[PDB]
């Protein structure tokens, strides 16, 4: 597990999918992974599962802007705060436990060697 390198999310929303290693935790148990999201731009609301997962797509700050403005603010050059998750020139940046992902025998799929 190094920082730069891919992984496997194993766990929620993003089950499956490959996101970049951005920082391990001072703690050594987390990750924070730079991942495509998946949104509505709050479009349907009033848990997500991983069955009924929105596609993937780049974060779009004027989308949530003209969508979902009272749910978005600018937190530095690139960066917005999306309904409390981080979004950086488009990726997401969350932590998750170094056992929800995986490191090991990774195969990227056609559809990320046409992405990355």
């Amino acid at each position: 597990l190094e920082e730069g390198s891919y992984v496997r999310i194993k766990r929620g929303i993003y089950k499956g999918d490959l996101a970049m290693v951005d920082q391990i935790s001072e703690n050594n148990l987390e990750v924070m992974l730079k991942i495509v999201p998946r949104l509505d731009y709050g479009k349907f609301d009033e848990r997500p599962t991983f069955a009924h997962r929105a596609p993937p797509q780049l974060f779009n700050p004027t989308m949530a802007l003209r969508l979902d403005q009272a749910n978005l603010y600018k937190r530095d050059d690139r960066h917005f705060t999306y309904k409390n998750e981080d979004y950086i020139d488009g990726y997401l940046y969350k932590s998750f436990r170094i056992q929800h992902v995986e490191t090991k025998n990774i195969q990227p799929t056609v559809e990320e060697l046409a992405r990355f």
